[PDB]
């Protein structure tokens, strides 16, 4: 196996030591493989256009020997394949047909100048009069009985060669971001960009990355959310602000977590969160119907191999749930609406239900995670979070101890977080400040923030759902696996 | 100051059981669509059968009739407060002392057009959605951009342009069959251009990582794996420090095309930049003022193809009036490369000396977009060697108004890549083979500098340093 790489490195080095270049500079591609197949489709069985010369290029996936005149190569380019039929009668070169095809192995990248033809068996093909080896493949490719686990992630290029469904997998993701962007842009949004390095890295409930910026003699935090900036932009007269971009969080690596992930956040003035619900429903529905043709798609937690199947249904309207009602019915207890008390801290802690620093907000997050969240397979709205875990959401017009935040869960994971933005410069902040605050932001609020609805979504996670991948590493080209 | 008094009034209103910051005001139509809708209305007519609800920030207040100039989006609309149409308990006196300039207000009112032709809305009710607790005015505008956007509403136009620029680029490459992808911004060993990287720590892996200084190597691996045309627009992190053309964090656009040489990327860059310039402005030839407060000198950048092509050796040999040695890696050529008498002037090696010489003598001649071609192999490790002139690379740079905005080359196709520098997972990927390919990259912030006609990169950036 290694000796085969040694062997071909010998052949390539002796080819370069005889004055020949194994890695050429420029090959002219006359027609695209796709454009080739769509064209010459009118070909007949065993016809060859010898008066027409086309130049096509690609990677050799398989080599089939006929033991003489004919040698068959299956050429993969982009998403299509074309059979280059090497016939000795059509070879026009001062390379002997025998020695030449010892030079081209499987995996090698070749250009081809040849005649469009369709063989007697009907195979659409190009018959080269000349073959130029564009790149040698110095390694041994798997025999299609192989090509998995950890290796696929570390060496993505190989995975894309052997498993084209990864390629379709990512194409779908890019077409997704294209769709979302063309949607928001159709809604009058303006895509902008915010600093990824801040003095305080506001604002989200995670741990940030710390780096050092040399010019200023000071340390900076990588952004955990574009929020505070987008809101300041809303203050300045931009009514609809929109940003798709990455976010850096220091939380450990998981199947649903990556330290750096793509987040889409947008802020819309003169709307409450009840508007954003009727937006998220619309968007997710039309996106699902856009991609798969139907509103109801399957998801497999196991990995598409006889595991329990969740039947994700994106038809509007998604069911609505409260935190207090659902947790009260699940646990069978009565809670206090405003719970900033230590005496109230004993109550949440007392009702552990053996689920797992203990504060009211961390306990509540844990209680919700354990009891309410795993029930969510079909998309579900989770409404009315406390103010202790939602500092930047405006207070509820009715319940004194709740906020207008809502989350959206699909297959037991949170892909969307939104709220009605707090325009009040009297903002009470977290006392303990443990693992979870900008002076210039409150002063931006003093100039005034219109009634606003902020919204955010994990892009990689929606890609996970619509890709049917149990691991986030499958929708990321180069994940954090190490 | 004035903030103490208004926070006093708002808080004293807060202690009487009133909500100073309402939750939802239902806006019927945006101001733009309003003026566009009722521009055809007759004059001296007031429409009583139509009730519209528009909201915005009050730019100015002038006091029977009280005049508000309401700024929404990129348009303003005249709110005409008449006491005869007030439908409230207050009766027009107490109420309009509560709303000052800078306040964000909603308005439910009647479309009307005065005899003078001025289009206006007459509110029957005014709901103050947010108070402005500070006093609006008559270098810190980079620190506080929200106030800049409030006082100078036209600044938005620059950033809108940037968006409509990137969108254009996105619509261009997507028409060519390109696939927008995204690559990790954190690497153990950040490959790419020549700069200093950021060092950060990742706790889960308990290791030090480098922020990406270029999407280069990753995109090249993506091309290896069968993706023929790749492109990534995204932010990039360099530790070199702040300047007028430099910001530590800037937006870069790169694309890679298999089966293309660098002359194809030149004949493309010409095409794209031409069509985009004609798209934004009215002609291929635009103005530029490198002195912002001032007005002289005025460059006359011309985007009409074909841009001038220049070599490093020919142009620097003619400009300096001496003949250089051929492309030699050796120590001997560096002694010639000093040129202390020329006083062009850190560690000085043949590559850094050559770069400073280009920077002083050759580069300032570039006003119209100019291709600067054939850099040595000592300054271009990832560019393939020149097919004709040895010891040279197929790299080229593009300069406009004496600054570098795009860099492209024919990617090094040989896994015998000599990366030795004096003062891995990538090379093993090249062994599986990289088709003959052409890479391309561009600073987005700098093309925004040109097309916004700003001498400062902070003027095309929302929150600079
Ligand atoms: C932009 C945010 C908004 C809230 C939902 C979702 C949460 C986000 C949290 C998060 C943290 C982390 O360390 C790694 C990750 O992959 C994610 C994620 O995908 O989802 O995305
Ligand atoms: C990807 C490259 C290609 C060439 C133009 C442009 C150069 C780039 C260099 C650069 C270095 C730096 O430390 C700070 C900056 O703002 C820039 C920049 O904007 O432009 O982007
Ligand atoms: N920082 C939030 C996402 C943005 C929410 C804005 N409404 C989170 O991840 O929890
Ligand atoms: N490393 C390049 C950017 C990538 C160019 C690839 N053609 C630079 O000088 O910034």
């Amino acid at each position: 196996p290694q000796e085969y790489f040694k062997l071909r490195t010998a052949l390539i080095n002796e080819r370069r030591s005889k004055g020949i270049n194994p890695y050429p500079h420029k090959f002219h591609v006359s027609i695209s493989l796709a454009d080739f197949i769509a064209k010459y489709n009118s070909l007949e069985k065993d016809v060859i256009l010898n008066d027409i010369v086309q130049s096509v290029a690609g990677r050799v996936f398989s080599k089939r020997e006929s033991g003489g005149k004919l040698i068959f190569y299956d050429l993969h380019g982009e998403g299509t394949r074309l059979q280059v039929l090497a016939n000795a009668r059509f070879h026009s070169g001062d390379e002997a047909f025998d020695n030449l095809h010892d030079r081209i192995k499987r995996g090698d990248i070749i250009g081809v100048n040849g005649y469009p033809a369709r063989s007697k068996s009907g195979e659409l093909s190009i018959i080269p009069y000349e073959i130029i080896q564009l790149t040698p493949c110095l390694h041994m490719l798997p025999h299609t009985h192989f090509g998995n686990q950890e290796t696929r992630y570390r060496m993505r290029y190989l995975d894309l060669i052997m498993n084209p469904d990864v390629k379709n997998r990512f194409v779908t993701r890019s077409r997704m971001i294209s769709f979302l962007r063309r949607y928001l842009d159709n809604l009058g949004f303006l895509e902008v960009e915010t600093p990824m390095m801040n003095l305080i890295a506001g604002g989200a409930t995670a741990k940030p990355f710390i780096t050092h910026h040399n010019d200023l003699d000071m340390d900076l935090y990588l952004r955990v959310a574009p929020e505070l900036y987008l809101k300041m932009l809303v203050v300045g007269g931009i009514d609809r602000v929109y940003e798709i971009g990455r976010v850096f969080r220091n939380e450990g690596i998981d199947q649903t977590h990556n330290p750096e992930f793509t987040s889409c956040e947008f802020y819309m003035a003169y709307a409450d969160y009840e508007d954003l619900m009727k937006i998220t429903e619309d968007m997710l529905a039309r996106m699902v119907y856009y991609m798969h043709g139907t509103y109801k798609i399957q998801y497999h937690p196991n990995g598409i191999v006889e595991n329990p199947v969740y039947e994700v249904d994106f038809t509007p309207p998604f069911r609505k749930v409260n935190i207090y009602d659902g947790l009260q019915e699940k646990l069978g207890i009565q809670f206090p609406p405003a719970d900033t008390l230590d005496t109230d801290e004993a109550n949440k802690f007392f009702d552990k239900l053996a689920v797992e620093p203990r504060t009211t907000a961390r306990l509540l997050d844990k209680l919700i995670g354990e009891f309410l969240e795993p029930t969510f397979i079909s998309p579900t709205f989770l409404t009315g979070h406390p103010q202790i875990m939602s500092p930047l959401a405006k207070w509820h017009r009715s319940i004194p101890g709740l906020t207008e935040r809502f989350e959206l869960f699909v297959v037991t994971k949170e892909i969307v977080n939104a709220y009605t933005e707090l325009n009040d410069p009297l903002t009470q902040r977290l006392r303990f400040d443990e693992q979870a605050i900008d002076e210039n932001y409150c002063t931006a609020l003093e100039y005034g923030l219109p009634p606003t609805a902020g919204w955010g979504m994990g892009i990689d996670r929606l890609a996970m759902i619509l890709t049917d991948s149990n691991n986030i590493k499958e929708v990321l080209f180069f994940p954090a696996m190490r």
